[PDB]
């Protein structure tokens, strides 16, 4: 049907369509006369699936033959969602397989619903790690991803009266067609026990043994023949009264369990311990096994880099000290050598509550042997440091791996700037702020370990799997190179005076918004104007992410609409989603708070159609690729100097949203490549909250003098959105009267002034539509194939490679 | 190679070798230079499973078109043990794939032993099941096996110094070829709640729902295309602070996480319980699903027979009659002719610590509305007795289904009695014992319930599977025929003075002994002399089934051994073997005696190779599989009365052994059948113990009469097989002489005295294979295909078929 989706010949659908017959019989033991939609999804997962082996085989083959440098990228999160798309677009079967499915008289799309989202992750650090894995398979990289195959994934978001309730995501039900258990690469994980010290060094004794058991899932690039392994453990117990002894089986397996909730907010429970080890010990062996198949740890560092995705498997650095040391019999020295010559470390915030301290008892029952190498890493750093800086007994404090206080804890973060050859942050405004707040100790001792890696997401599920109307446009003009080289965009710059693209860029996005609108009332009844300005905050939510602005600025327009009712304004539907943590009493407050303006304002006779206030339930990974292609304005409105990077800024960028939002983590770079006039920037930069915090942020003062704001507060606190609990949201109004970390009050005349010069644009569809040809055309840089090759050539010492592997 | 195994056609050999290339590739995502073992038994278990698929698929089609009466075979066990080779010799595939595999470079036979058995089953009971699946697919019956899929099957028994260790048996950790979970079926089952009595009933509310998901696995008959299905149920968690939660859901899944160890002993443990009532559960509400895709229940007992394996699933009874009352408002009687109607039960005891008595504030807790339907059934039975005894108030209590006492009971046995409109015992003087004793008050109100059907087992797994050079033998004289008609062995008669014959089974039987011989070697390291006499007891440990009795003789050999060294003896390879509960001390002390036993007599240099005494680790069925061939001597000892059938009997009959036994179970039948002469009968009859009983058995008698016994005595007694600890078998002697329920000491002299008849048959090779000739030809009777034609005839009402499904 369209051009980008591959050829289809009557060779391959004549072959898919007879494999999926095979599968359907000899696979899930059906026939076409009781098979369900779900047994159709399967027959086709299976058959594509079979297209990835031969080159899976193969890949795996060739890196042993060449024994290139591998990568081991460690993360506690993988944010996959929905295989079976992206590997047909991957492989260039989407035409065929649709031809094919046709054919049998089945909607492809239909089945693709189906499929249920790996959710191995909780957001922004999940999914790079995703498109991660997507841009080193096309970049040709070894690389091979470990994690942990938790049986329950981030939860499913269900609103109730307005409410959060959290449901468990067992995405395992139906089983996963595209993981291959690997039970014969079984190794065992140690927790507790003691040390012992004999003549040949320390000895770890009378541990209890975990098990670890691997799943791999094949990684395909794009059209190159690369299928990469995502490698990820599941817990079991050995098998070494009767009865509770087999049922106490499940307290080893419950370290795979279920993914820890939290985004950007550290929670010193032991499970979550027992998870960063069992990743960190299994994935550690099976890097030495294979380093062994290639007695000489020196070349170690040459054919191993191992990037930790945050802190979480921080403990890879003393667990490769403890194998050294203890195992091998390397002295330290050289031990460390390798080490540090191995590791390199990113991060992904600067929220103090966000960073992994561990309580030292904590270390000490489960993992005492590595406490006691912490001990020894901090002492000999400590003495570089007093070396370096002599008599700066304050320093010496500050830069410790362990925290003095009430608990004793080690800092985890301090770690891995001690055991790595290369720290990043994810923006280049974040990179700045590390180096001149919260490590900047670190690096005034050693500036030669701190980079910048800019973030960016894969064009192929973003742009070509969500978006084949935007993705074939293009290709029309400026042919297909650039889903594998998306600076190519820029060509599109000479376009944007083109009555036909102009034309042709604004016909997409109506039909993915008449897509959107069409399925909000076939899967959630709910009625809305697809004329109107699409006006989307998607992300977790989080009281630095402001959502809460976004609400201020909502309640704003609505008290305007009552104000003066026959005036026109610019219709908007106006759509907020996210999931909350658990605990995390304000966050769901805040989701709460925006139902309920929805129950006001989409209920008011005098308003229309002219706005809707809608909460997107169940935010994840194959939503944001419906949503994403559908919005006309982006919201990245965190106060500056909180939000790292975002992710999502670049997803709406790609798909022609414009941005509304503060100079804050990637949002720099995205103005700064697209222009600042192609960009709707508001509000306090870094050094104006500096300046804000030193003399004081007082609330009341902004209540006092701003009496639009005045009256907004004055209808939260009085019941205006909560009639029958007039005091629902005095939490709410308490914290932004009193404090606010993060300032919404400060930033609100600007975001609403901003907010007019949106609506005004929006007035005026041809020059709407020409500055989102401007942003698309300049949003090369947020490729993840360009972040990985930065990774690649600036931390780990390797070349990628656009060439193809014999078919 | 050899006839029995089929055709190795060139088209067959070819098909079967790219399949087998197919799934390593494709399914295994192997290649030929990393493939272990392991990888080509699933290759090869993967291709045979192909060809059961479309006859599967058939059947069920077949199954719905005809609409037959279904046969629902209700078991708690399933001892099912390997599936390969089964599914090839039942396929005709047997030669094709050694052919195949045999091309490819690899040896089948190492490829079977891969296999892990489907140990869901504890011994008789459960394997009884499993050959009446095979006889019902090969009889052409529309029948289905229920029962859980247990995660751990019967424990792995390891010997260490002597003592019986218990190691979970996880027989899921590779994978299960054999198996297709269908969670599209799946079924909710609920526990605790209360009831609720409204105009329109009662109401069962405020349960928990565990859900179960069921998987289906092929039965396949005999060379007829029919592929019946065994349809096992495993416990899910509902999808409705966080994390513990999430954790919790283990509590529901742990209900078929593991099989009870118990045989022939009542365990009242509410997880037990609710895996007895989750079977049933969802069991019927299957079979009622299954139904109404034909209001009516009248026809009810047309279309459905509902058999139940022993008490374990008696709550079939109570949930017909909830459903049938409470959900679909047919009145008690007419809801209860149809349970009458459709259900029967078959008793395999009439020890009373094996009878189920569930205390009634465990089923007032878990299932309060089956209590109140219990009580309903028990009044309303007691005013049938009433009415038909007037004025024996004894009887009354006698046969009440509730038992008065210190605590209040059901006794599951009168409910299944009550119930059912047949009751069977599984041997002849088993049946007349029930009618006799236990349930003589039943059989005087309801005689025509009362039914005998001998325990048969299937000569395919027991001949043709475990015995190939026997069975071809055979056929090269009387055909192929026998394999589903064993009647037909008979024939074998008029070959009892034939020279070659003669010579043909002899040399089949020293075969099977050095296969054996070698095999303990190798897995083992044990060194038997392949001349002796295989003298063999194979069973669960159980006091009852006397062991000790053998354990006596064994000694007494040796003491004979010891008082004359230079007297020939015929030499014995003494082996036993079997599991024993977990907390079932007197067991757990016999294998420890055995051993000792072992350590003794098989060190002492004067005893030479003329005496070995093994204990076999781990007896299962494929263990069963490689002793009973290679067997001389099957030992049969349980003290007249207590063992209602046995089916090991019949496997070593079918198999060249000779019998010692007791007038118990089965064994009369057998002695019949082969005549008494042909056999090695000794002890008590029924009627003795009984005398012995009303006297007193006093064992001391016996120890002041017996020289020779009172010497053993003394040696266990005085640490002589226990060195380092004198009084290790205090318990043991102390029981003997005071407590037996089993009178070792009353069968001694005859025993003995019947062992060296034995020994002077088999000093005359000759003779002896004649009588072994005489016995393998008069086992027909204990094929469990004439059992299942008799369940079917006299208690279903439906027809056996021996004809083909189209191919
Ligand atoms: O716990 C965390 N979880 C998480 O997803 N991020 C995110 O990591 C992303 C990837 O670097 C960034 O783009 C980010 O700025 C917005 O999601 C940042 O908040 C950062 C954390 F600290
Ligand atoms: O709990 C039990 N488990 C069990 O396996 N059987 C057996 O059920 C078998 C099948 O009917 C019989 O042959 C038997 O006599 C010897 O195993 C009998 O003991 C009887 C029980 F009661």
């Amino acid at each position: 049907q369209i051009s980008v989706r591959g050829l289809a010949g009557v060779e391959n659908v004549t072959e898919l369509k007879k494999n999926f017959n095979r599968h359907l019989h000899f696979t899930l033991v059906k026939d076409r006369n009781v098979a369900t939609p779900r047994d159709y999804y399967f027959a086709l997962a299976h058959t594509v699936r079979d297209h990835l082996v031969g080159r899976w085989i193969r890949t795996q083959q060739h890196y042993y033959e060449k024994d290139p440098k591998r990568i081991y990228y460690l993360s506690l999160e993988f944010y996959m969602g929905r295989t079976l798309q992206n590997t047909m677009v991957n492989l260039a079967l989407e035409n065929a397989c649709d031809e094919a499915t046709y054919q049998l008289g089945l909607d492809m799309e239909e089945l693709e619903e189906i499929e249920e989202d790996a959710g191995l992750g909780n957001g922004g650090l999940g999914r790079l790690a995703a498109c991660f894995l997507d841009s080193m398979a096309t970049l040709g990289l070894a690389a091979y991803g470990y994690g942990i195959r938790y049986e329950f994934g981030i939860f499913n978001q269900k609103i109730c009266g307005g409410w959060q309730m959290e449901e468990a995501d067992d995405w395992l039900r139906y089983g996963n067609p595209w993981e291959k258990a690997r039970p014969e690469f079984t190794l065992p994980v140690h927790f507790y026990g003691r040390v012992e010290h004999t003549s040949q060094g320390a000895k770890w004794v009378d541990t209890q043994v975990v098990l670890a058991m691997p799943y791999d899932t094949p990684v395909p690039g794009y059209r190159n023949n690369v299928v990469n392994t995502m490698r990820l453990w599941s817990a079991k117990a050995p098998n070494d009264g009767y009865i509770q002894a087999v049922l106490d089986r499940n307290l080893a397996e419950n370290i795979s369990r279920v993914l820890y909730p939290n985004d950007n907010f550290f929670e010193g429970k032991e499970l979550r311990l027992k998870q960063e080890y069992f990743v960190v010990a299994a994935t550690l062996q099976d890097i030495i096994r294979r380093f062994k198949s290639s007695t000489n740890f020196d070349a170690f560092p040459d054919k191993v880099a191992i990037q930790l995705n945050d802190t979480h498997p921080s403990l890879a650095i003393p667990e490769l000290m403890r194998v050294l040391v203890d195992l091998e019999r390397l002295d330290w020295d050289k031990a460390w050598e390798v080490t540090v010559k191995t590791c390199a470390y990113t991060n992904h915030t600067v929220l103090p509550e966000a960073l992994e301290r561990w309580p030292v008892h904590l270390l000490e029952t489960l993992l005492p042997r590595h406490l006691q190498i912490i001990y020894e890493i901090n002492q000999r750093f400590l003495n570089r440091v007093a070396a370096a800086f002599p008599g700066d007994v304050d320093r010496l404090r500050r830069m410790s791996l362990v925290e003095e206080g009430a608990v004793k804890r080690i800092n985890m973060a301090h770690l891995c700037i001690a055991g790595s050859h290369a720290v990043n942050g994810v923006a280049r405004i974040h990179s700045e702020i590390l180096k001149k707040t919260i490590f900047k100790d670190f690096y005034e001792l050693e500036p030669h370990k701190f980079q910048n890696k800019t973030n960016g997401i894969t064009p192929r599920r973003w742009l070509v799997l969500c978006n084949p109307g935007l993705a074939e446009i293009i290709a029309e003009r400026i042919g297909e190179e650039y889903i594998s080289d998306l600076d190519q965009l820029r060509k599109l710059l000479s376009y944007v005076d083109d009555e036909a693209f102009i034309r042709d860029v604004a016909k997409v996005k109506q039909e993915n918004k008449l897509k959107f609108a069409a399925y909000l009332e076939r899967e959630y009844k709910v009625h809305i104007n697809p004329n109107s300005l699409f006006d989307v905050q998607v992300k977790r939510i989080h009281e630095y992410k402001r959502q809460l602005l976004n609400c201020l600025h909502v309640i704003t327009l609505y008290n305007r609409i009552k104000k003066e009712p026959n005036k026109f304004v610019v219709p908007r539907t106006v759509m907020i989603g996210g999931k909350a943590a658990p605990g995390y009493h304000m966050a769901k407050m805040i989701i709460k708070l925006i139902t309920a303006i929805g129950d006001v304002v989409n209920h008011d006779p005098v308003v229309g159609d002219r706005l809707r206030v809608i909460f997107l339930e169940n935010y994840r990974v194959s939503l944001a690729e419906k949503v994403i292609p559908a919005a006309d304005l982006s919201e990245q409105i965190s106060t500056a100097g909180t939000e790292a990077s975002g992710t999502g800024n670049m997803k709406f960028m790609l798909n022609g949203a414009l941005t509304i939002g503060t100079m804050d983590g990637a949002n720099v770079e995205m103005a700064e490549e697209a222009g600042e006039e192609n960009f709707f920037i508001f509000g306090m930069r870094v050094e104006d909250v500096d300046r804000l915090d030193q003399r004081g942020y007082n609330a009341q003062e902004y209540y006092d003098r701003i009496p639009e704001l005045r009256q907004i507060i004055e209808q939260l606190s009085s019941g205006f959105f909560s009639p029958k609990q007039p005091d629902l949201f005095k939490d709410i109004v308490n914290m932004l009267m009193h404090h606010d970390r993060f300032k919404v009050f400060a930033d609100y005349e600007e975001y609403v002034k901003c907010q007019e010069r949106v609506s005004a644009l929006y007035k005026n569809p041809r020059e709407w539509t020409r500055m989102v040809i401007r942003n698309i055309a300049t949003s090369g840089k947020f490729s993840s194939d360009r972040t990985i090759a930065q990774y690649a050539r600036e931390i780990w010492g390797v070349e990628p490679s656009r060439q193809r592997l014999p078919a």
